[PDB]
């Protein structure tokens, strides 16, 4: 019906960081999951208007997309990597839970998922 704001990129009272985590998570990104041919439907929040999804925020109280994950990297909004991994999980379970199984969007999810996760287990240390 109407769209809520969307998830903030930058706050002045939330403590900032770069780590070598988090620039790796910035290149796995930029590099990889933002080119992924299943990106484009996480690349922005969910506009529920264009999509005529009047019931998406009623569902989805967390909403997370990879538009916005991008934007809090660049932006160094985030204090270490989990903060970011969290986002990731927040995405991929928000659309676990509006859609159903067997979605083409659900199927989109998971093969991105699989990747992140692959990416997440040659996580650097710090
Ligand atoms: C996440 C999630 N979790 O739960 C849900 C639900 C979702 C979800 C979220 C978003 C979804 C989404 C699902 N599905 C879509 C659009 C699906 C769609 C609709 C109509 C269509 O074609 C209609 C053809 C005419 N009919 C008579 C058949 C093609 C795809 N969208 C909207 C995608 N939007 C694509 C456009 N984007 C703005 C923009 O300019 N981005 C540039 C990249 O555009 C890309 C990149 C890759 C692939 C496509 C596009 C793109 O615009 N389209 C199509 C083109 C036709 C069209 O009307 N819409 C599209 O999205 C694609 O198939 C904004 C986002």
């Amino acid at each position: 019906s109407m769209n809520p704001p969307p998830p903030e990129t930058s706050n002045p009272n939330k403590p900032k960081r770069q780590t070598n985590q988090l620039q790796y998570l910035l290149r796995v990104v930029l590099k990889t999951l933002w080119k992924h041919q299943f990106a484009w439907p996480f690349q922005q929040p969910v506009d529920a208007v264009k999509l005529n999804l009047p019931d998406y925020y009623k569902i989805i109280k967390t909403p997370m997309d990879m538009g916005t994950i991008k934007k809090r990297l660049e932006n160094n909004y985030y204090w270490n990597a989990q903060e970011c991994i969290q986002d990731f999980n927040t995405m991929f379970t928000n659309c676990y839970i509006y859609n159903k199984p067997g979605d083409d969007i659900v199927l989109m999810a998971e093969a991105l998922e699989k990747l992140f996760l692959q990416k997440i287990n040659e996580l650097p240390t710090e």
